[PDB]
């Protein structure tokens, strides 16, 4: 009758010394009440040997009440494990939550359970009560119309406590914000007594917030090879697509018959690629400190040479208009300053579409919709919730901090970036209309963009490998808990979660290929693979490259302070320098790039969450197989990268964070 | 053949993601090599299920090698527990150390073991090797001649890494130093545009660094009752002693026949007490910023009324000299300003003797001698080492920080305190000559001082209760591991530790009653009870009252800026105010009082160390009985204190830190 | 000064007042100096509370000094 109760504590803030807890061991045949004296230690759980006279049977719940606690005392309980009298099996009760208030917190038994039709079942009652509690604390908010809905939190303090940053993450985030502000102030003081008239003057600020790859970028940004390489394996690999036909906007003037012949030859050869930034057309540009920024919607046509390297054929900086039916077509054979300015405009547009569409919307906002819907509709007992909860860690707070500080009206995005000041919200709406289910799934996105089988598309290879590994993990968990298709259909909480993402969170995403329901195990598996890839791998691909490719500001301008060139002979070094961002906007670009792309000291690698929501050995085995496949993929990526002058490192699983946290 | 290895990690700093460890399970019949991937979590240990083909037998050692680690990566391993194939007993291997370098770290089996005469025994070889390693990293240093020896560390960075502050303690200590510096700067700015001519002007600085008891002290410091009460239950309860005879220095002039009759009546009644500050006689006073400080060696005679309250009879501020054969005898019936100045001089002298003799020397330096000798002569296998190691935590670094920052030449003690500037080192030498073994043991110290059985001596009652409880803990551990007297005598490491404290650390303390050897279990029990009380309870008594009694600077001046009065009629408010410290020294007194007496957020209550050095159930039971007695004593002290206008709270076991850390 | 209120002396500023109604030297100097002293003490209190939490009633002890009385302490 000796029950050993081990309380793993994730975090605590105990002002006093007597922090007591009333704990109930609720079993099938009875419950037992205990009084425990919490004295948590770092790295060690607390044991509590207690003799229970009554026969509790199989334990189903652990109930917690904080007994006469101070108001400032906080307790994040990781989990409670109970060893029976002679059972010797540590029955797990995962909590992973802040125990607040004087109310009883019920922790169900750690075996993941689907909802049933037995209303009298204790787990069914607990999951219904839990779902009501979650649907009252986790509410949807419309941040902007036409956008996917957010968590109902005006500020980070309005968030639910379980979605908050833990101490180490919050301290690191705020300290690195102060460090970036300090370094930017030092850079701006440094450039007060220096001229800003040549590209080498960007060396005056190119320090502290940079990488070795960023130094290589500073050495090689003017090369057309690196400019073309950025479309495949740069910060934004999400836009370039193979051309099945010449674009309609690509209007060639007279005398471009050689370029037309080359474009037709690349088209019939199947080596013609395009990056169309047409989503930026008609987007109002920012006005920063009374200075008008400028935006363009370029089209750049690339050719794939036999050596696996892309080469630029033509840049059209502006789409055709009634005012300008035939835009100037910039070529690599042009005067070098005009071609360099055209490449800088294309990379600036890539910066806009990368940060707004493919970083903020496709990864951050989609993961926040997944996070809110997972908390609202999937109870703690649900296997899909236990599967998804490590991959939605810190997503709500990082999106709330973005909405309050970065992308607010007057935020940091309105201080450096050309799409800011309201145009970025319209661009977010336009990209939300383009935010399809097909675009978020690498096999379908890369088949649609024609990037399958490309030897130099390192992102594409790594993303397909990550998708099949993550899909193996997903199908292992789902086939563990959903044996048949009718079991998937018969799960009301899962269907409610699917509707919450599609109908509610993504704002009627039926037309955009998102499912309203799951009719089979495979459909649920594909959707959850999309969720995990968006929360972990897509964000790592679209986020880790910010410092590598954006610390050198001329390689990817955050804004343009001059109108796009319409003639090639009129472009000088003064035109390029006035078109490039000033030192304040460039330093802000560098600081945000560093802050967002740096490795978090408390980061969790993909699949290596320490929180044990699942209790059974079979989901643990599926997770272990997932980790083994990730280490094998990391070995393959390292072996490939060591033989490359330009390694792709953003999709290494150790460097892929387990959720969207930054 | 499935060995489950659980690695509890106290702390880590992992820059990268692949921190591998080669672990050897060394048993009586063989050893097994493993490769473990460390991914530590807060509050949770790391499990590692591994199949061992060979029969290891009973496990004796766990060997650790860091396998290709980064230079900045650090790992403080708490302990390693191994569960056998079907044994089900978690064989513990406590480490509680920073794993540094590429060398193999051998962790013995957690059962405490005495040294044997079998040289071929693996534990004997390990403990000899460990003792050599410890005697090379833990060396004695002579900070000042005539003083007890210190750890060989010129700065805190020169300390052994296992004696360093952990992250939370170091951050809290440095942040509270910056906070105290900020608050003092604000107080000094505040007093620039205010007059300093009355006692109420000390209200201008009496904020932020104070307590409710300190406010009561500000309300009642001029009362003779509180002044007398401070000798029994104030910050310094270590000096007042019952008078068996009238002191020789108490020279009464003519006309003091009534005072002589009262002193004789109190002497024959047995209610005559004295606080003789004669140790301060001839001590050179500080010179702070060109202003000469002044020191006195007073004698104050107290009478115990039937209601249990002490009352002051006479204050002699200066001892008799050839120049002044009959010093002025200040009485409570004098002009009030002269009597108030005499009481302020007595309390200033109490501040000097409290901080130098009874805080720095009797508690901090003695615990540092115990700490260094324990590390040098007692191996990790030794039961007395496992007993003492929680009670020597942070002692070396707090003494090193004191020696480098506070009490150095030009340190903070030379900036506010009258004994500073070199005189405090001479006072430390004089108190070291008075530092007897009898003085550090409450039953003997209170019997010698005649404070036994006093109803109002709350410190004395709490100290005797703490001594008997701690002695029960000590005798439980010792009788668990030392069954006979010849076992105590036959332990060479214990005798070496005794010599290291007495002959080496305390600099030939034979004449001062410290033992050169242990001839019985009871002698070792009494000495270890002295060690634990000095490290925990004596320091708590002499340290927690600093803010309560010293935030109001006129209640206990850190320095005196005028010579002591020789006449009663010439003392004015100007004389008192010029005698009291200026705002800079008073603010420094307040800041140090707050910094030293505040509850550390990471503090370990007495007997509640989470580190499990002992593996057996019987030392755990002895520790549990110790904790139970401490909670019963805390309930008794709280029940006594709730009915008292002046509660004594410094010896509550929850408020007693487990070691000298501040 | 305001409609519906009792009427005031016709003086937009203190300098527009009749000279016989003006503060004498000691009163004016004391009033202005105590305004500067209160501004100084408030600046010091606000600097003090920058690095302190404001979540309990005892945090009002962080500012309860300098401008108080014994009755205010009670
Ligand atoms: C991790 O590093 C960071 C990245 C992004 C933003 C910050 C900090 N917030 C910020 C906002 C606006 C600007 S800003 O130049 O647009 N305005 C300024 N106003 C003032 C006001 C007074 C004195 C100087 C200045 S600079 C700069 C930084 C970082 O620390
Ligand atoms: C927990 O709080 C504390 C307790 C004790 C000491 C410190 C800080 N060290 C310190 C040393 C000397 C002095 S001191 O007034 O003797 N000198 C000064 N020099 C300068 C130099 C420049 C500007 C101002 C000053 S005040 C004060 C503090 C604390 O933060
Ligand atoms: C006898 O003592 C006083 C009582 C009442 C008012 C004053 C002084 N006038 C005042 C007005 C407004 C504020 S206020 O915090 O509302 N604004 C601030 N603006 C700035 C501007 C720059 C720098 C700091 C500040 S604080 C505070 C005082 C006293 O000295
Ligand atoms: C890195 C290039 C410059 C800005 C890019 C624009 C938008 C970022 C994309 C998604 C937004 C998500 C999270 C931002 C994180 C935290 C807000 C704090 C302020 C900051 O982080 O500043
Ligand atoms: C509290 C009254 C004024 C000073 C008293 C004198 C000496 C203290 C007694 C023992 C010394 C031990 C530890 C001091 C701790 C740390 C040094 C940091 C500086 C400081 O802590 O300042
Ligand atoms: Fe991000
Ligand atoms: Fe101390």
């Amino acid at each position: 009758g000796r029950y050993r109760i081990r309380v793993a504590t994730g975090a605590w803030l105990f002002s006093g010394s007597y922090n007591r807890v009333q704990l109930w061991l609720v079993g099938t045949r009875g419950e037992a009440e205990l009084e425990l004296q919490l004295r948590p230690a770092r790295g060690e759980e607390e044991e509590f040997d207690h003799d229970v006279a009554e026969d509790l049977g199989l334990l189903q719940f652990v109930r917690l009440r904080k007994h006469h606690w101070l108001v400032d005392d906080a307790w994040f309980c990781d989990r409670i494990t109970v060893q029976g009298p002679g059972a010797c099996a540590e029955v797990a009760f995962p909590c992973y939550r802040w125990v607040q208030g004087e109310d009883i917190l019920s922790l169900p038994e750690g075996t993941a359970r689907l909802p049933g039709d037995n209303a009298l079942d204790m787990f069914q009652k607990h999951r219904e009560k839990e779902l009501k509690d979650r649907q009252q604390i986790y509410c949807w908010a419309t941040w902007k119309e036409g956008l996917p809905l957010t968590i109902a939190a005006d500020r980070k303090d309005d968030l639910p406590p379980n979605m908050r940053f833990h101490e180490e993450k919050r301290l690191d985030f705020e300290w690195t914000l102060k460090a970036g502000a300090l370094e930017m102030a030092l850079k701006r003081v440094y450039t007060l007594l220096s001229s800003w008239n040549c590209l080498e003057d960007f060396d005056q600020i190119f320090w502290g917030q940079k990488s070795a790859l960023a130094e290589k970028v500073r050495q090689c940004w003017q090369d057309d090879e690196l400019f073309s390489y950025q479309f495949l394996n740069g910060a934004n690999p999400m836009l370039l697509r193979r051309s099945t036909s010449l674009p309609s906007r690509l209007v060639l003037p007279s005398g471009m018959e050689e370029l037309q012949a080359q474009l037709e030859k690349e088209l019939q050869n199947g080596s013609l690629f395009e990056a169309d930034f047409i989503l930026l057309d008609g987007i109002p540009a920012n006005v920063i400190r009374g200075e008008k920024q400028y935006l363009a919607a370029p089209l750049v046509m690339l050719k794939m040479e036999p050596n696996g390297k892309l080469q630029p054929m033509v840049i059209q900086i502006q789409p055709p208009s009634p005012s300008s039916p035939t835009p100037t077509l910039f070529l690599p054979s042009d005067p070098p300053l005009a071609w360099l300015l055209a490449k800088s405009w294309v990379r600036n547009s890539d910066f806009q579409l990368h940060e707004i569409q493919y970083h903020l919307l496709n990864t951050h906002l989609v993961a926040e919709v997944i996070a809110v819907a997972t908390m609202r509709c999937l109870p703690g007992l649900h296997p899909i919730f236990k599967f998804l909860i490590p991959h939605i860690r810190y997503t709500m707070e990082i999106n709330t901090r973005a909405r309050t500080q970065l992308i607010s009206d007057g935020g940091i995005f309105d201080k450096a970036v050309s799409t800011g000041g309201g145009g970025h919200v319209q661009l977010l709406r336009r990209a939300a209309a383009q935010l399809t289910y097909c675009s978020l799934c690498p096999p379908d996105d890369l088949a649609d963009r024609g990037l399958l089988g490309l030897p130099g598309a390192l992102y594409a290879h790594d993303a397909l490998r990550l998708w099949e590994i993550i899909a193996r993990y997903v199908e292992g968990i789902v086939h563990l808990f959903y044996q048949r298709d009718d079991i998937v259909k018969g799960d009301p909480e899962l269907q409610a979660w699917c509707r919450e993402i599609t109908e509610v969170g993504l704002c009627q995403a039926q037309d955009r290929g998102f499912p309203v329901s799951f009719q089979s195990q495979s459909q649920l598996c594909h959707f959850l693979t999309m969720c995990v890839f968006t929360c972990t791998a897509q964000h790592a691909a679209i986020n880790q490259g910010q410092l590598d490719w954006y610390a050198w500001v001329p390689n990817a301008p955050c804004t343009m302070r001059m109108p796009p060139p319409t003639t090639k002979e009129d472009v000088t070094m003064a035109t390029v320098m006035g078109s490039l961002p000033d030192v304040r906007q460039a330093c802000l670009q560098m600081a945000i790039s560093w802050h967002l792309s740096r490795r978090q000291p408390d980061m969790v690698p993909l699949g290596h969450h320490k929180e044990k929501y699942f209790s059974g050995p079979k989901p643990k085995a599926v997770l272990n197989q997932f980790r083994t496949d990730l280490e094998k993929l990391e070995k393959e990526i390292t072996a490939r990268n060591e033989q490359l002058d330009w390694p792709y490192e953003y999709l290494k699983p150790s460097c892929i964070e387990n959720s969207v946290t930054i």
